[PDB]
């Protein structure tokens, strides 16, 4: 089996908790992707509710190895703000990875669906946004401290435990990091698939990735959060953004975005990586924003 190393420990398939296929029931599809399905499931021998990620049976050996590595990567993290791997069912087909069920869904969809609307809702506030930001920043700090570069921080890759009050946001997708870990580069993708709009100059120009490249991405995620799920650089294509960003162009504040929050974004988007804050500092700054009554009492725009 292909190995995986994290935080000074090497692991393989045999260290994943295999759960008997007989113990797993699929309840409903949760909006499948183009490669692999995701289901709400239940594990019961007081049953454990889970997300079930599947591997298409029609796939290459490379795809299978990639699937195994995703399981390994996620299983070796230990943090509140990173989705848990409950186990795997690799000894039957189709292969399954069992994940913490994130009933609030992905953060981009959540923001879009829950953004104040001139009708029945308007139950989301600045504090909810700051809490999601802090949650993900905590996860990012953990990755930074463990020398793990995510490479693809973006709202689509963050998940919510539930839609209501008490939601916790967590990093839930590690496909890019997995791809680079296995191949050393984006072998499966190409220019059109790269998350250009989330990448700093040294990443898209030189292919240099560090924790400061996650800092930049996190700045874009912050804009996604505070814009309530808008696509970054809304009027621009990937190449236009590449040109815009390299020449010093940055996004304007999202509508109604408090100054102190936008300032965090602009700090994350410093041209020179050494000038960008690490995640400890980002966390401190988010927490300070959360302390400011003028920040948290700011109304979100109604569509």
């Amino acid at each position: 089996n292909p190995n995986y190393c994290f935080a000074g420990k090497t692991s393989s398939i045999s260290d994943l908790k295999e759960v008997p296929r007989k113990n797993i029931t699929l309840i409903r599809g949760l909006g499948h992707g183009a490669f692999g399905e995701v289901y709400e499931g239940q594990v019961s021998g007081s049953p454990l509710q889970v997300a079930v990620k599947t591997l298409p049976e029609v796939c290459s050996e490379q795809d299978e190895l990639d699937f195994l590595m995703e399981a390994l990567i996620i299983s070796k993290f230990n943090h509140q703000n990173i989705v848990r791997c409950i186990g795997v069912s690799l000894q039957s087909l189709p292969r399954f990875i069992l994940l913490e069920l994130m009933a609030g869904g992905d953060l981009k969809s959540f923001l879009r669906e829950t953004r104040p609307r001139p009708s029945q809702p308007s139950s989301l506030a600045m504090l909810d946004l700051l809490h999601v930001a802090r949650d993900i920043a905590c996860g990012c700090q953990y990755l930074e401290e463990n020398h793990f570069i995510h490479r693809d921080i973006a709202a689509r890759n963050c998940l919510l435990t539930c839609p209501g009050p008490g939601r916790v946001a967590k990093i839930g997708d590690f496909g890019m990091a997995r791809d680079i870990y296995r191949a050393g580069y984006y072998r499966k993708g190409g220019c059109a698939m790269l998350p250009v709009k989330w990448m700093p100059p040294e990443a898209f120009m030189e292919g240099i990735f560090t924790s400061k490249t996650d800092t930049w991405s996190f700045g874009v995620l912050l804009w996604e959060i505070f814009s309530l799920g808008y696509m970054p650089y809304p009027s621009k294509s990937n190449q236009e953004v590449l040109e815009f960003v390299t020449s010093g162009g940055r996004m304007d504040p999202p509508k109604n975005c408090p100054g102190p929050v936008y300032r965090i974004m602009t700090q994350c988007w410093q041209h020179q990586p050494e000038d960008r804050p690490n995640f400890a500092i980002i966390l401190e700054r988010i927490e300070y924003c959360t302390q400011d009554p003028d920040v948290i009492n700011t109304a979100l725009p109604i569509e």
